[PDB]
């Protein structure tokens, strides 16, 4: 049990004080309880509690998150976006809003592993619920500007970064020499002759922001919740799913640098993908399964199409964001690294497809 700052006690004993009703509002100082989850410079996360031997006067939470961030519109299109996904029962419950922070539902769970991806009703759960996400209407601009927007955004960075440390120096000349300008147009002719729905995507479905729910561990179904809406828009729905399938490849929890694993091998084959796409399907659409056969396939075949090729576009956005992190992060992972590794699969993938 890591304890805060004595002022971030404070700060957090007064903003549970104010925001939650009930047995909150009289609560003592000396009888709060917080714990850091989550530490770091950014995005931190506290678990703050009543005392055990406080009982709750009405439905107010006995423990809630606290997340404390440390533009103006990224946070307001961020704060709806949660306050809505709330309201629907799609995300953790919203209890308070502040500049510093958000108090928020405690959803006792734990996150899946890179390996958890494909058990099979994991997998099937994972395409339920983001089924489930890409039938949320928002109130979000719905032009599917984001995907290329983002990636020219950063490859006009990447190309003016100047590092000063020399494996840097040298793994950059390297991702350059591929010309990327070139391949980033080349992949966007292709997408263009993709066709794909715009729905609102997560973005980021990886292993890390897929709670497995305490106690439904043994249960068949609804055992997961997605957590981590922060990089959400309206979105080419193959990029979702290709994203999501590309995040079977990369393991996060490795403990001696480059801090990640890969492993070509572990993308999903045609029959997980397969699996995964039988069970997206019908909850994106739930009149589906009364298809013919020949019609479900097709609707299948063309999806598996488009989802590997829109997983191109992952691997180029991440590789991409990965370098831009190379020059701007203060934390320490394998960033160039993992760029390579990134765009290492962009190739072998592209070759895989014929294009
Ligand atoms: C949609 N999109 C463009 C983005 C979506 C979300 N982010 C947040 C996002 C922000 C920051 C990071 C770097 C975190 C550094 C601290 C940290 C270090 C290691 C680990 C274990 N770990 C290591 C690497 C890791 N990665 C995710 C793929 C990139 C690699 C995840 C977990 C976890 C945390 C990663 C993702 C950025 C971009």
């Amino acid at each position: 049990d890591e304890q805060p700052e004595p002022r971030t006690r404070r700060r957090a004993y007064l903003w549970c004080k104010e925001f939650l009703p009930g047995a909150w509002r009289g609560l003592r100082e000396d009888e709060f309880h917080i714990s850091v989850i989550r530490g770091g410079l950014s995005n931190m996360l506290f678990q703050c509690s009543l005392p055990d031997t406080t009982a709750t006067l009405g439905d107010e939470p006995r423990k809630v998150l606290l997340r404390l961030y440390g533009g103006a519109e990224a946070m307001v299109l961020e704060s709806v976006m949660f306050a809505i996904l709330a309201e629907r029962s799609l995300g953790p419950k919203l209890y308070g809003i502040f500049p510093q922070g958000r108090l928020e539902q405690f959803i006792p769970s734990r996150r899946l592993d890179t390996e958890e991806l494909s058990l099979p009703d994991i997998s099937a759960e994972i395409a339920e619920k983001m089924a489930t996400f890409h039938g949320m209407k928002m109130p979000f601009n719905k032009e599917p500007k984001w995907l290329f927007g983002t990636m020219e955004k950063y490859l006009k960075e990447v190309l003016r970064i100047k590092f000063t440390e020399e494996s840097r120096i040298k793994k950059l000349h390297k991702l350059l020499s591929y010309n990327l300008p070139l391949e980033l147009e080349n992949l966007r002719s292709l997408l263009e002759s993709t066709p794909s729905p715009v729905v609102f995507c997560h973005n980021d479905c990886q292993e890390g922001n897929i709670l497995l729910l305490e106690g439904r561990e043994n249960s068949e179904k609804q055992k997961l919740m997605l957590i981590d809406f922060e990089y959400s828009s309206y979105n080419y729905r193959g990029f979702d799913i290709g994203n999501h399938f590309c995040e079977w490849m990369y393991d996060y929890s490795y403990e001696k640098y480059p801090f990640f694993r890969a492993n070509i091998r572990k993308y999903p084959t045609k029959k997980q993908q397969l699996h995964f796409i039988s069970s997206y399907l019908p909850a994106f659409q739930n009149d589906f399964e009364n298809l013919s056969t020949e019609e479900k396939s097709i609707i299948k075949e063309e999806m598996l199409l488009e989802v590997n090729r829109f997983a191109l576009a992952s691997h180029f956005l991440w590789g991409l964001w990965s370098i831009v992190q190379a020059k701007i992060s203060s934390i320490e992972f394998g960033y160039m690294d993992y760029a390579q590794a990134r765009f290492d699969a962009y190739f072998h993938q592209k070759r895989k497809l014929g294009v």
